[PDB]
């Protein structure tokens, strides 16, 4: 049997959505494999997405201040490591922003920022701790969740890419596939090794946070392992000289402002790294420190605004640096 590689790439979920696989296992095995990773994708997003009007989302917080609702299990377990990762966080990641990120979601539409006094009127509604999660332990019981406080509004956007990439890597293996690079607008999962007869560890880039996305600046070797990164630059709108990108910090329900371009965390679940991603970018440098001492399992790489580039020890020695304008401290 024969090495083939395999890539195919759909516009799902609101961004380039790729997956790369290698194997000797018949082709046609590989097609019907992932014919059923964009078929999830398609499907998920109706799950998942706070865009559109008729996804379970939507349907969940049009709900906020009512009875609880029946949610399928897969969404109910993407909710609880939500809320998990909001706690350990401080709140610096929080999935129930939607109040305010709407507000600054038309503002990117408009090209505007939003008047004050809505702003500090949203943030009283993102209480994570008012979204109540509860499941029966009997058999078949339902999976529920209710928002307790009134005009609260889930977003799950920081965390479902990396949720998706997951379900993706167990539908992969299902079908008896062992190396894959999922790649879900930048979101990463490198499963098992590459080809070059030789197996070799896949080579992940980061981009240049101020570059025009084409080149990586640095790239990681990796195996079995989630690559997420958040950044500044990443997506933003201007407004007389001011730059106001997608992170909210929940503390000003602005931007955040945070001292450095971009952190990459590197987990064997993407869902920890995507929400970790968001969370350290909005907590900055030495906070991040703090909390990724709580997760032992995770690596992670920040690039600083003078182009400084610091790893954490379970990958430094992984990294390679590609654009000499920037520096790896070992
Ligand atoms: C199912 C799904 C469907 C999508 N459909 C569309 C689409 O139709 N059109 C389109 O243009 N884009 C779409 N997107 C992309 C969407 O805009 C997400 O916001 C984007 O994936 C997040 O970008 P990111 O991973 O780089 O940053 P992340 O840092 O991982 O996430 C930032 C996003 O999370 C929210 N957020 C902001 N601050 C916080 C915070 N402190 N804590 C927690 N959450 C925060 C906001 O939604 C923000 O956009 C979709 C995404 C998903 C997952
Ligand atoms: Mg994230
Ligand atoms: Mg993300
Ligand atoms: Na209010
Ligand atoms: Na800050």
């Amino acid at each position: 049997a024969r090495v083939r590689e395999y890539s195919r790439a759909e516009l799902v979920i609101g961004t380039l959505c790729r997956v790369r696989v290698y194997s000797k296992r018949p082709a046609a095995e590989v097609h019907a494999a992932l014919e059923e990773v964009f078929t999830l994708l398609q499907q998920q997003e109706m799950v998942l997405s706070a865009y559109r009007d008729d996804s379970a989302l939507a349907a969940l917080n049009a709900q906020a201040g009512s009875a609880p609702v029946v949610v399928d299990r897969s969404l109910y377990a993407l909710l609880e490591r939500a809320l998990f990762f909001a706690e350990k966080s401080g709140g610096a990641f929080n999935p129930a922003l939607g109040a305010v990120v709407k507000l600054w979601n038309i503002g990117f539409d408009r090209a505007a920022v939003p008047d004050p006094d809505a702003l500090k009127e949203a943030l009283t509604r993102c209480d994570f701790r008012q979204v109540h999660l509860r499941a029966g332990v009997s058999v078949g019981a339902p999976h529920t969740v209710q928002l307790a406080q009134a005009g609260m509004q889930l977003d799950l956007g920081a965390i479902a890419k990396g949720f998706l990439a997951d379900k993706i890597v167990q539908l992969l293996t299902a079908h008896a596939l062992d190396s894959a690079l999922v790649d879900l607008g930048g979101n990463i999962f490198a499963l098992g090794l590459k080809y070059g007869a030789q197996r070799l560890e896949w080579n992940v880039g980061i981009r240049d946070p101020h570059g025009t996305g084409q080149k990586p600046a640095l790239v990681v070797s990796v195996r079995d392992c989630s690559v997420v990164t958040s950044g500044a630059y990443e997506r933003f709108f201007e407004r007389d000289g001011v730059r106001y990108h997608h992170i909210i910090d929940p503390v000003t329900g602005f931007p955040a402002h945070t001292d450095v371009d971009s952190v990459s965390i590197f987990a064997p679940r993407s869902t920890d790294a995507d929400a970790l991603a968001t969370a350290c970018f909005v907590l900055g440098y030495e906070k991040s420190c703090a909390l990724l001492r709580e997760f032992p399992g995770v690596d992670a790489l920040f690039i600083f605004p003078d182009k400084r580039v610091r790893a954490s020890a379970g990958i430094v020695d992984r990294v390679r640096v590609l654009d000499a304008r920037f520096v790896l401290e070992r």
